[PDB]
DNA sequence: CTGTATCTT
DNA sequence: AAAGATAACAG
């Protein structure tokens, strides 16, 4: 029992011994000694703890973790109780309300409900220095997350990838566009949401693509 | 009014 | 690479 869920560890451990990862983890450790880094150590890999890797069906991809005190916890866009939904999440909920008829604001920002249904809540970069958005980009996280996306692309079928923001969209290259579905839009952050997110209907679209593939749809209200 | 991306140089 | 411009709205 530990940081990486068993199935994920079993399919990603090969990255552990690679120089870029040994260097990456070294960087994060040094940063944590001089600054506050989010999320906490034991929460950087929460996204491997919600469901078996062979059960992922949808992948919502973000940029990097929330950089405010105790928001980030391993699942992209999610915040544990009693932390109130951050602006980006309130925008996700707003999109969900007009996109999904029955969806109503859950009264909290914890997205474990989606994750448990097979929605991988990943960010392109997995750690961030307090108060500095995307401060840990280009340190090795992207290559690690490329490995994640790559395993899914190669070992799964009919997955729905949701790329939110320019950085997440960089993963676009790694996905067989005819073997999987890739939907891309602006980051739900207030600073960019008006660039396409509001009105993207990614949630209903995901379910329609899912149904056509013969998979049960995600119950976005199940939170 | 301040804090929450994206494009350009 | 890093910073300026630009932008849109809830707390």
């Amino acid at each position: 029992m530990e940081f990486f869920g068993e199935s994920w560890k079993k399919h990603l451990s090969g990255e552990f011994g690679k120089p870029y990862f040994i260097k990456l983890m070294g960087f994060v450790a040094e940063e944590r000694k001089h600054y506050t880094v989010y999320p906490p150590p034991h929460q950087v890999f929460t996204w491997t703890q919600m469901c078996d890797i062979k059960d992922v069906k949808v992948v919502i991809l973000g940029q990097d973790p929330y950089h405010g005190p105790n928001q980030a916890h391993g699942l992209c866009f999610s915040v544990q109780r009693p932390v109130p939904p951050p602006p980006s999440l309130e925008n996700i909920y707003k999109e969900l309300s007009t996109d999904i008829e029955d969806f109503v604001h859950p009264g909290h920002g914890d997205l474990s409900g989606w994750a448990k249904q097979g929605v991988l809540l990943l960010n392109a970069v997995l750690t961030v220095r307090a108060h500095q958005a995307n401060s840990h980009k280009e340190r090795g996280w992207e290559q690690f997350t490329d490995a994640v996306v790559s395993w899914l692309n190669q070992n799964s079928n009919g997955l729905v990838f949701l790329l939110w923001g320019s950085y997440a969209q960089k993963k676009g290259s790694a996905i067989d566009r005819k073997r999987h579905h890739v939907l891309q839009t602006a980051h739900p952050s207030p600073a960019s949401v008006y660039r396409g997110f509001f009105g993207c209907r990614h949630f209903s679209k995901t379910n329609e693509l899912l149904q056509k593939s013969g998979k049960k749809p995600i119950d976005w209200k199940e939170l």
